[PDB]
């Protein structure tokens, strides 16, 4: 109820490409063995990684990069999307870091942690097996401290407030996933100008359809996860106008087609 995961199988030297990603919740995810290159497009960095990187995106997000296989054998990309009841009960933990945190910039949406042999241990379980399930309590303080040294780290804000305006903005279109969102309902329905809230799409370098068009692609990939398997279904359902509409922005987005993924979720 609080985490759900993915395991994904990586072929040699397979590439995944990501194009404006919306993260809908907060997701850590890293790779069970050998080598890979992440190549953030956003920042212009890449980075090797192994078993012991955690990749870290931040909520409301929105991701340009890619992951490459550097391994000739597979390799399982491990990923948990973290609910957002679970974050809402971190914050009694990081409360008291508020002095600490307000002088944290806000800038960095995909974090690197390398993990030492304890930390790594517990969030494999996470996605795995253990007769006795960690405690409520053991696990938020594992998350809040893990969080904070991230946070620490980068002198920059993970778990973002509650109040943000990009939040704002999605949760609005995630209450209405179908309707035919133009600018002036954000601005009616916030109670807020367009001079301030375009700067939430700006930073992210999306103009609104690309913005509503990402929401709605990472509904579809929820409802994909749920076991939906009708294309067609899943293209209305996710409130694009046609499969065709679909499927053209699921291929620039993911670089697969719907199908495919369904495959590696489900095949
Ligand atoms: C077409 C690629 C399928 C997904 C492979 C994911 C591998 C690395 C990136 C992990 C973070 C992004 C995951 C998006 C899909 C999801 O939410 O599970
Ligand atoms: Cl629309
Ligand atoms: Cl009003
Ligand atoms: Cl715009």
């Amino acid at each position: 109820k609080s985490f759900q995961t993915n395991v994904y199988r990586m072929s040699k030297f397979d590439t995944y490409i990501f194009n404006n990603l919306y993260i809908n919740d907060y997701k850590m995810f890293w790779i069970d063995s050998g080598i890979a290159k992440l190549i953030d497009k956003n920042c212009l960095v890449s980075y090797e990684i192994n078993s012991s990187s955690i990749i870290l995106l931040k909520k409301n997000s929105i991701q340009r990069f890619s992951l490459t296989s550097l391994s000739d054998e597979n390799i399982n990309v491990s990923v948990i999307t973290i609910s957002d009841s679970f974050i809402r009960s971190l914050k009694s933990y990081i409360l008291g870091d508020l002095m600490i945190r307000n002088l944290y910039s806000e800038n960095k949406d995909l974090l690197l942690w390398n993990c030492e042999h304890n930390d790594i241990a517990v969030l494999s379980e996470v996605v795995n097996f253990r007769e006795i399930n960690y405690s409520d309590e053991f696990l938020k303080v594992f998350f809040s401290g893990f969080f904070s040294k991230v946070e620490k780290k980068y002198n920059s804000i993970f778990i973002t407030d509650d109040l943000d305006a990009m939040e704002k903005i999605s949760c609005l279109v995630k209450s209405d996933i179908t309707r035919n969102w133009r600018w002036a309902d954000i601005c009616g329905e916030l109670r807020t100008n367009r001079m301030i809230l375009k700067k939430e799409l700006e930073s992210r370098g999306v103009k609104f359809r690309e913005l509503i068009n990402s929401i709605r692609i990472s509904y579809s990939i929820s409802l994909m996860k749920t076991g939906e398997f009708k294309i067609k279904q899943i293209a209305y359902q996710s409130g694009f106008a046609s499969v065709s509409y679909f499927s053209t922005v699921f291929k620039s987005t993911m670089n697969v087609a719907p199908s495919e993924y369904l495959f590696m979720l489900t095949g």
